[PDB]
């Protein structure tokens, strides 16, 4: 049984009025003529998956305008559960408050995989065209949807990197810390290891996936290069991968302290798309990175999927307008039997299983 969004209710949500809405099965069109109105919504809803914005927003900037608080309640139902309560409620106190079936989570991480989602955006095409960053915090979600021990590793492993990276200042100012320096060079190659380890395995699992699609799209070829921090390419046993990291932040030393910064380790590693054997960032065209981004959500659903035995709901903000006829049908195939919300601003272009019109921040069913 794949997971299915019942019901949202939405409260002092952005420009949303205070409103429950019911939904169907297979494709729930949303079309109206407001920006944020549209995707607001499926802000809204992924919400309710990843315990924070999908635009990068801050908390406070979800909060209608002078209001004290927003509250979002979603119902699903999933492999395991007729139906779900998960509740997400924040005041501009500064405290998130998370429930699921009425028990408050102790951290927002905590949030992750109770309702599967994945969301497609005209965006999605800055994570084949930026830099190592936006693809790190890419794959750091996606395998982090999946994973809570990689989870888990990120959290200790980014907290011992900020404390490392301030003791470096205190190690320029006064002398000493030889000792606390130690312990986080041993602990950045410990985490770094199993981060890397599952790096190296979703990677080969993307590159496996991601290759069929583009096949299937465009017969063009597929590689990915992961060019990992202990420069490896092994990457079975840890063990060795840690070793190599704990040298490494041995050898670099002198450079950290003039930086006052930690150059080697995950947090600096990125990875290649390459397309027929050329570097997509700098010598794809724009179509090609357009179909290499499509490609890239549609494996990071097949991978979520065959991970996690739950088939997640499908958000499409705004990604159907520009598409020509051949490439609407594909992905419009494609989502056949998921729970999918595209957002429109036509009513007729894709048909929909229903149809919801959008305007003043309301959502009503038909038109």
């Amino acid at each position: 049984a794949s997971m299915y969004l019942k019901e949202i209710f939405v409260d002092n949500f952005r420009n949303l009025k205070k409103q429950k809405l019911e939904f169907c099965e297979g494709v729930n069109l949303i079309y109206g003529l407001n920006a944020q109105g549209k995707s607001n919504l499926l802000e809204a809803i992924r919400l309710l998956s990843m315990g924070r914005s999908f635009r990068g927003s801050k908390m406070s900037e979800l909060v209608k305008f002078d209001e004290e608080y927003f509250y979002v309640r979603g119902l699903v139902r999933s492999a395991d559960f007729y139906e779900k309560k998960i509740e997400f409620g924040y005041k501009v106190n500064g405290n998130k408050v998370i429930k699921v079936n009425g028990n408050k989570l102790k951290s927002t991480g905590e949030i992750l995989g109770h309702f599967l989602t994945v969301i497609f955006s005209p965006e999605d095409i800055e994570i084949i065209k930026e830099g190592p960053s936006r693809r790190r915090k890419y794959l750091d979600a996606c395998i982090s949807v999946i994973d809570k021990n990689y989870f888990f590793d990120l959290l200790q492993y980014n907290k011992t990197l900020s404390n490392r990276n301030s003791l470096l200042k205190k190690i320029k100012e006064e002398g000493k810390g030889e000792d606390l320096l130690e312990i986080f060079d041993e602990k950045l190659a410990e985490y770094g290891a199993r981060i890397i380890k599952v790096r190296n395995n979703y990677l080969e699992k993307l590159k496996n996936s991601m290759s069929k699609f583009l096949m299937e799209i465009s017969n063009e070829k597929l590689e990915i290069i992961y060019l990992n921090s202990a420069g490896v390419k092994e990457v079975h046993e840890e063990n060795l991968i840690r070793e190599k990291l704990k040298n490494r932040l041995t050898k670099s030393l002198t450079l950290d302290l003039k930086y006052l910064s930690t150059q080697v380790g995950p947090h600096r590693e990125d990875f290649k798309i390459l397309i027929n054997g050329y570097d997509s960032r700098v010598y794809s065209s724009q179509g090609q990175k357009r179909t290499a981004a499509l490609c890239l959500k549609l494996s990071e659903l097949e991978i979520l999927e065959e991970e996690t035995g739950e088939k997640p709901v499908l958000l499409l903000d705004d990604v159907m307008s520009e598409l020509d006829d051949n490439r609407k049908k594909y992905i419009l195939k494609k989502l056949e039997g998921f729970q999918s919300f595209i957002t429109h601003t036509s009513k007729s272009d894709v048909e929909g299983d229903c149809c919801f019109k959008i305007y003043d921040g309301i959502v009503d069913k038909l038109a």
